[PDB]
């Protein structure tokens, strides 16, 4: 189930991602150009239940990172966008993956799936919604 996410991905499309980042209160300097950012993801999994994801943030800041979690187990995150007290939990909803972050009383959601070969993520903060899609690297 998670297996279909594993691999290396490069951005292909980005939609309203700068306004999304602006919507979660991310700094202007970090929100500006958000759809021009080219992250590379390195996704792996273990026992069908734990996942690891290394991100190479790429130009210009190279805020490279990694997250490790278990499906269901809430964990603490320290996001590029500079928020605090962030608790995140990831769970399978059917064949989609659902990622929820909570901080400062607030809630944002990330829904990721596979769509004609592309890893597609819909980001939701309120009714501010962004979409980005990744194609296999480099194939
Ligand atoms: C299969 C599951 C899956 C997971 C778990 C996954 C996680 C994931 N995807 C991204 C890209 C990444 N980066 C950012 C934010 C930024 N990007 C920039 O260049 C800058 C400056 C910012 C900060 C303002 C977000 C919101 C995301 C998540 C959206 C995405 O996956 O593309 C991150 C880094 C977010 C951060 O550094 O705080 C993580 C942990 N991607 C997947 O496909």
């Amino acid at each position: 189930m998670v297996e279909k996410f594993v691999g290396t991905w490069k951005i292909a499309d980005s939609h309203n991602f700068g306004e999304y980042l602006k919507a979660i209160g991310a700094p202007k300097e970090l929100s500006d150009g958000g759809d021009a950012t080219t992250p590379t993801l390195y996704i792996s999994q273990k026992d069908g239940d734990k996942m690891t994801v290394k991100i190479e943030a790429g130009p210009p800041t190279f805020l490279d990172t990694q997250v490790k979690f278990k499906l269901g187990e809430e964990f603490d995150e320290f996001p590029s966008d500079r928020r605090k007290g962030v608790k995140s939990v990831v769970n399978l909803v059917g064949e989609k993956l659902v990622y929820v972050q909570k901080w400062d009383g607030k809630e944002t959601t990330y829904v990721r799936e596979i769509k004609d070969g592309k890893l597609v993520v819909t980001l939701t903060m309120g009714d501010v919604v962004a979409v980005r899609s990744y194609r296999r690297a480099t194939e």
